[PDB]
């Protein structure tokens, strides 16, 4: 019969996982380490000996306002951070378009508070990285089962 319980963390069955970065972006080092120590996967440096291959296509972080004071002052500023990305097979087969990320952090502006300036921008965007990488995990992880759940892509 087989029983289902929970002996498993965050893994999945595909242990052999290859990733590839177009211009090697920062993501692809936390990629690694949040597949390794959540997961059963480990990741090739070769997509010789690999299950299944990991595609970023792009992850931009900038900065935009969001509101406004007097109708010039700076209230808060709209950290917008876009992440794109593919799921295919071990040879580069696109079998599933992996969707967006959407991660929009609150950026407040102040110009005493010189510490929360030197906090906000780091709190804010650490959070929002592990968040994204810790998205693409939980898709991944999603996908093995049906992944298609979550609905909306790039468009």
């Amino acid at each position: 019969m087989g029983f289902k319980l929970r002996g498993q963390v965050s893994e999945l069955p595909f242990e052999r996982v290859y990733i590839t970065a177009p211009a090697g972006l920062t993501i692809g080092s936390d990629l690694e380490r949040v597949i390794s120590t959540h997961t059963r996967a480990k990741v090739v440096n070769k997509a010789e000996k690999s299950e299944a291959i990991i595609q970023i296509v792009h992850a931009i972080r900038e900065k935009r306002i969001l509101s406004l004071s007097e109708s010039g002052r700076v209230r808060e500023f709209e950290l917008v951070y876009r992440v794109a990305a593919r799921l295919l097979d071990a040879h580069n087969a696109e079998l599933a378009s992996l969707q967006e990320i959407r991660l929009t952090r609150i950026l407040p502006f102040l110009d005493a508070q010189e510490l929360a300036k030197a906090a906000e921008e780091e709190m804010l965007y650490k959070d929002m990285q592990k968040d994204a990488v810790q998205q693409i995990l939980r898709q991944v992880s999603a996908f093995t089962s049906a992944g298609l759940e979550h609905h909306h892509h790039h468009h």
